[PDB]
């Protein structure tokens, strides 16, 4: 009688205890849902982490700039759940950006086979995932994926800002596509979250000053959020994808849902 | 065992049962929602509408123009739950504009004491409502509002539209006011619903050409929308509308959700 | 051989020195265009600000909530400057808020009755008097109103906000009936400068920690503006909105142009 | 005395005279400015092309796709223009996507290579010529780049939409980082204007039911348009790139203007 009671969710971006997506399958799961999930290049330590979760799951290896993996992916999924057994929900959690083109580098200095590489990780692989997953998903279903408002410029983030602008805009085509075969597709627009990587920042490993900084656009980000912002509970966040994979959401598509406490809303 | 299991909700804006706000009430009846019901001047009318839902529920009267209606309101739902039951979301399905700031009339020739009243029913009222019933909500409650997707100057709607640009800024500050509470505010867009009201309109209220016209508009929605839009069902803006008054989008506040079938993230 | 070489403008919104529309005026004439000038109220303190500027300039009383300043202004005009002369461009540079919607009172607390005059001079006026003042427009002619950018919620400014989110609205259904006579309808959205009243602010009639507060809004604004913000210095917003007075934007109406240092466009 | 009078502007785009930046230049020229030309590939076409101009301009080879190029264009500009003169407006007026990402081909079709190569093209190269023609720029320039406008999906345009929503995305970056040099960075978003390219999709380069809808499309832009929209006429653009690269817009920066007709800001 959950939330997600029956439905089969295939679930990217496991690669810690602290990714996103770790909480997706987390809530998920304990929203009654059956999970495939899937990892990139460290599969001994995904599988690790994985074991970790309420309940087993599959896990298949995925590179998203590998057109074999894409190709076989949904036979592959297919086999986890069953000939004939269709996914109802994708949640897309995967970002990449080359340090040359988010940090401390200059802006102009990225080459563009760094940022090439970051936005095909971090938008493109939006739609080669959806084209992968579609021919296998049934109707009514839903494909989440995972953004960080980019719609000003900030400092740092940089060339990861161009990637998620341009994810928004392959969300809408993707919405389109998916939508002749009734599947929905939208992307949650998350606040700071307390990853490892994260926390490295926080612990210098990009320069000091720069923790002391981010520590207090965290402190800004709590400060306009007017219920507040938790960058170390990852809850609401997971919470708000299983909202869009469950059936209570069934006109919405080709948009961001902003779970950011409100932040993005406030000038100050 | 359902989405709003004992959750106690406000409902505004019953006059038919083609009003999006008694498609609300008995969607979030059947998700488990006690009501408390507010209907505005035929009051016996609205009562024979809500003997129809799912559920019985009590109805409060409730002008939002009414100073008196609003300073008592708190007491008065008090009264029908009981001074120690608090609300857990509060719906606001209300709007009007007179016939000189919306329909066939020229845009420079309504005069503003009708825009005024316009934009104090139609947005001023989702403020006055909030600050009506915020007293006795409980944290983490929900409000909700219904609004209709203004960001585009459009043929007919005239002043509504600039009514509901108002109501998206109103719920911003909403938002703000009710984060110190624990309780978020946002809206939901739908697309065109078929009331009683919009069928006057393609049965020709307002000239046979605008009926065409008006015809042809919901068929471009239905194209425009990825996965389509059916305006004879309110259905899915209902339970989105739910999906906000449920706990699974906990940090989002001062937004809008689109209910629309996607139409506004198409271009054409 | 200037930019507004040999145009006819009327002015709105004088009231001081430091007033954007006296700055608006003075770049105006330096720039070659003739003016008529209007104003609101202190008719003999407005007529002693405008012999200020660097060129005469006819005045005429106009209070935009007085229907009949309205009724006549197009005969006033006329009669100013010929009935076989057309007005080439037309400045709205009127705002209004009483203190009970903009300040330090909280933001519920507003009554309607306040609102609905904020948003009648602040918002209504600006489809009023583009109403009054068309019949009178050559073609190609435009528009022009000024915006604070409402975008999203922020302290202080509270139902100013959404006085500003409806201006918005009605620009853009202004924009579509002026369209019809060959004129373009567009506001500029400039940063904070300081008037007389904002210096009131700094200067404490709002309270000791608002001032400072102020102070230091000012300070990130000019932050976050790549190219840096002077709140002292109107004449950048002047500058724009001549530049959307010349012929050099022939195709652009509905829409906003940002003077404000590019802040808008950053986080932070 | 004109309005880009004594003005050295680096114009990049030109490939026909039905160009943007054809036009661009022209207007410019037109305007009493100074002009550096850029081509890519068709050196001798492009050249022929440019002594159309009202008046003769050195002409650089530019691949924007070139390091070499890149690292070497202020040098050559430098001395084309004197090694002591610096630009004052730099024109972007480039893009490129492969059939495969733009056209007939469905969108989950598009192999990142060619989406990678349009992007590089269209959105990262506005990054890497603000970089390469910065060093030699006075303060108070002007970098305008072109664009259409990307925020909803649309048939056909596919993946150069992203593109579109990458360059936006740069130009807010660009805009900051010009920011420190006093240089403005903005983007015009025109609406459709016929190339060669444009006429060859009327002519059924694509197919003719797509002739008919895209005749079609520019039918609806011109209806939604409040002052109309010619798509045989570019000079509406070419007059607003200029008025961008004048000193009246000063403070603007990381914005987008329409010259759009202000079909973008009407729904129909
Ligand atoms: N952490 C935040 O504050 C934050 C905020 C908003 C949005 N987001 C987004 O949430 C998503 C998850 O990031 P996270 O913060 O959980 O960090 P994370 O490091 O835990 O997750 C990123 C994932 O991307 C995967 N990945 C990288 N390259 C890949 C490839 N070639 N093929 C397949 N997978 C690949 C990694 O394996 C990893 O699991 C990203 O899209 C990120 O941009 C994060
Ligand atoms: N119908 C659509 O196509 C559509 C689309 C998008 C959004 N909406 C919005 O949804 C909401 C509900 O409208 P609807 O379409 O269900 O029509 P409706 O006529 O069924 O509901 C509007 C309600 O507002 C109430 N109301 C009017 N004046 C009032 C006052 N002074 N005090 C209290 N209540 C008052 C009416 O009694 C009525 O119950 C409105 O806000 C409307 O703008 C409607
Ligand atoms: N000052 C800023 O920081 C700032 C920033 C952005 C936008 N703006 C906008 O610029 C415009 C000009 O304001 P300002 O800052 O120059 O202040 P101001 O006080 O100098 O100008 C406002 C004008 O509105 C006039 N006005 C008020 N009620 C009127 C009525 N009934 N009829 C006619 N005119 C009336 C006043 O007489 C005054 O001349 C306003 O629209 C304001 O909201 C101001
Ligand atoms: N034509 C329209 O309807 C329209 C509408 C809005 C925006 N735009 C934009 O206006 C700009 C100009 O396009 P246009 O319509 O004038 O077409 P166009 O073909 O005349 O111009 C595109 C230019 O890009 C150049 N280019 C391509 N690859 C290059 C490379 N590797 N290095 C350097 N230059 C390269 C070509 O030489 C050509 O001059 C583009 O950015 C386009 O997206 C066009
Ligand atoms: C300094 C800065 C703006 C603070 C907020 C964070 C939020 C954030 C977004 C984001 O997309 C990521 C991310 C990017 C790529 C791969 C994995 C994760 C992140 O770590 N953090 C981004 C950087
Ligand atoms: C011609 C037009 C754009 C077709 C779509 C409709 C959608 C719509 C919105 C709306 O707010 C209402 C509404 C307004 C006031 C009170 C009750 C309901 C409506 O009836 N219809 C609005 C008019
Ligand atoms: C605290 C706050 C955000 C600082 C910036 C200012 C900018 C501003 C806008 C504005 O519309 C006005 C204004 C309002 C009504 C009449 C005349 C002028 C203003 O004074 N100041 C608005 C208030
Ligand atoms: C079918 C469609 C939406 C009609 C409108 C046009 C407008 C348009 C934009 C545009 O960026 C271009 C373009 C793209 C790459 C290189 C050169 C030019 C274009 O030709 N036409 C784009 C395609
Ligand atoms: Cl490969
Ligand atoms: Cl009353
Ligand atoms: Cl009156
Ligand atoms: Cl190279
Ligand atoms: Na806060
Ligand atoms: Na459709
Ligand atoms: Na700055
Ligand atoms: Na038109």
């Amino acid at each position: 009688a959950g939330l997600l009671e029956g439905k089969r969710i295939l679930v990217t971006g496991i690669i810690t205890d602290s990714s996103i997506a770790f909480h997706i399958a987390k809530v998920a799961q304990e929203a009654g849902a059956e999970l495939v999930l899937t990892g990139f290049d460290r599969m001994k330590l995904i599988q690790r982490i994985a074991d970790r979760l309420p309940k087993p799951a599959p896990l298949l290896e995925l590179d998203v700039q590998n057109e074999e993996h894409l190709a076989s992916l949904a036979d592959r999924i297919s086999g986890a759940i069953g000939e004939g057994n269709k996914l109802d929900g994708v949640v897309h959690s995967i970002g990449f950006m080359p340090q040359t083109g988010m940090g401390v580098n200059p802006f102009f200095d990225a080459p563009y086979a760094d940022v090439a590489k970051g936005i095909h990780i971090s938008a493109y692989s939006y739609a080669s995932l959806a084209k992968a997953t579609l021919p296998i998903m049934n109707e009514g279903g839903s494909i989440v994926g995972m953004d960080f408002d980019p719609t000003r410029a900030m400092p740092a983030y940089n060339w990861m800002t161009v990637a998620k602008s341009a994810l928004e805009s392959v969300n809408r085509f993707v919405a389109r596509e998916a939508g002749a075969a009734g599947v929905r597709s939208n992307l949650v627009a998350a606040g700071p979250i307390r990853t490892l990587a994260m926390s490295a920042i926080v612990g210098g490993a990009l320069g000091d000053e720069a923790g002391k900084q981010m520590q207090l656009l965290e402190e800004g980000w709590d400060q306009r959020a007017p219920i507040g912002w938790n960058m170390k509970d990852p809850t609401p966040v997971a919470k708000t994808v299983c909202a869009l994979l469950s059936d209570w959401m069934p006109a919405t598509t080709g948009t961001i849902i902003y779970a950011d406490g409100g932040a993005s809303t406030q000038l100050l």
